[PDB]
């Protein structure tokens, strides 16, 4: 039943209204397809997970407790915070146990999100629901008046697979331990959503949260959208764009602009394939990096008079050097025997410090790729910029601030990264199958 379904919401825990929220951890259940009350987890009883909402400088408190089988803690994607709030694997907590987590936000508006981080386990926790998306506002972006309320959506892509009777499956052949590609498309963890909109400017807040599978996405309706932010924030100018790639844990601002449709008409979100992501041959039963893959459809029913319209100034982002960097280092991404993912040839230990780093300064990193598998490479702790790649795929998301980009294969990515927290912070694919199977690492900023 295509586009029967509409798009969830999800509710708004906005730090102007909440001064300390609480998740816990927990089994749930919900129809996510065929009516099937399908073992899930949550953080407040159902799917999705609330949207986080805060603003530049305001304090964060959330109490975390955890219900569930098995230690987990909380990440909080592309926040710069203390390390003993970033959701360390090192720092999971025991079953029937509470975190206290405070911070005051520090840092520029943009789109992030939030998941657990077990070691070993996350490629599970988030495919059966615990992650969602938090949103840092700041004068700047509120200034730009970008269409907001009724018309900025929150869209958390997530590819799955379903049984016969509408439960969720996991991992099923050794394949799958490098990556799990699925054959139905949820966003907001609704499968096949409709989304009534008016005929005007919708701002969309987009992020990849499968497994595996990069999107390379497009609107079969309109002729252009907009390219506005990426992982840490607004660009300098918005790009126009008619596709657009998002690799796992990535994040794209997109405005899209529905004027043009009459009433009864329709724009249809979906994946154009991106085949050249995987070199592997993936679970024969389930569409691979190539397919053409219907995601949603938005429906025009109802005509708009308004009229916003898209600063081409929307922030300045100083431009880093490489003469501004003291230290260049390589980390290597390969695949080393047993089907063992690493990081320079090593397998995550979660004691070991494996870059050792000073605090303030500004460092290139120069990330390499083997030959089987596109990567998408992030760093906790820090948001960087992409200096230069060696593949020829265009990339206008390097044109914004970053915290996972994508690596692919035979590649070498240069970024450059100021580090300004000190702690132990990791690194990795995030891939989830390969960062469970060890491709991570410690470094140490001191
Ligand atoms: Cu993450
Ligand atoms: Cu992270
Ligand atoms: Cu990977
Ligand atoms: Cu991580």
């Amino acid at each position: 039943e295509p586009f029967t379904q509409k798009l969830k919401i999800p509710k708004e825990i906005d730090f102007e209204h909440v001064a300390k929220a609480k998740f816990n951890a927990q089994k749930s259940l919900s129809a996510l397809y065929k009516e099937k009350k399908t073992d899930i987890l949550t953080f407040q009883g159902d799917l999705p997970n609330p949207t986080i909402r805060i603003k530049n400088g305001d304090d964060f408190e959330l109490d975390f407790t955890n219900s569930l089988e098995k230690p987990t803690i909380i990440h909080w994607h592309g926040l710069l915070v203390p390390e003993a709030m970033d959701g360390h694997p090192k720092d999971a907590i025991a079953t029937q146990m509470l975190k206290e987590y405070r911070y005051k936000v520090n840092q520029r508006a943009g789109t992030f999100w939030y998941h657990t981080h077990p070691h070993g386990r996350t490629g599970e926790e988030i495919y059966y629901g615990l992650a969602g998306l938090y949103i840092i506002e700041d004068d700047n972006e509120k200034a730009l008046n970008l269409p907001s309320g009724e018309f900025e959506l929150p869209l958390i892509i997530q590819d799955r697979r379903f049984d016969k009777e509408g439960d969720l499956i996991y991992k099923e052949t050794p394949q799958d331990n490098n990556g799990v590609l699925g054959d139905v498309v949820m966003v907001n963890s609704t499968v096949h959503p409709y989304k009534n909109v008016k005929n005007t400017k919708y701002r969309l807040r987009i992020l990849n949260g499968s497994s595996a599978r990069t999107y390379k996405l497009a609107f079969e309706g309109i002729e252009d959208f907009m390219l506005i932010g990426t992982d840490g924030g607004l660009l300098e100018e918005p790009i126009i764009v008619k596709d657009i790639l998002i690799a796992v844990a990535e994040r794209i601002d997109i405005i899209v602009d529905f004027k043009d449709k009459k009433v009864g008409e329709s724009v249809t979100l979906k994946t154009l394939g991106f085949k050249e992501a995987n070199n592997f041959v993936t679970n024969p039963a389930y569409p691979d990096s190539g397919a053409k893959m219907d995601i949603m459809r938005f429906k025009v029913t109802e005509l708009s008079t308004q009229n916003s319209q898209i600063p081409k100034k929307l922030s300045t982002i100083a431009k880093m050097k490489a003469s501004d960097a003291s230290k260049s280092r390589t980390i290597t991404m390969e695949i080393i025997e047993g089907g063992v993912w690493t990081l320079n040839k090593k397998p995550y230990d979660m004691h070991r410090v494996d870059e050792k780093v000073k605090l303030g300064s500004t460092e290139i990193w120069e990330i390499k790729n083997s030959a089987h598998m596109a990567h998408p490479f992030h760093m906790h702790g820090v948001h960087f910029q992409v200096l230069e790649r060696t593949s020829s795929i265009d990339f206008p998301t390097d044109k914004g601030w970053k915290d996972t980009v994508l690596v692919m294969p035979l590649e070498s990515v240069r970024i450059i990264v100021k580090f300004t927290i000190p702690g132990l912070f990791v690194h990795h694919c995030h891939i989830l199958e390969h960062e469970d199977h060890s491709m991570m690492a410690n470094f140490l900023v001191e």
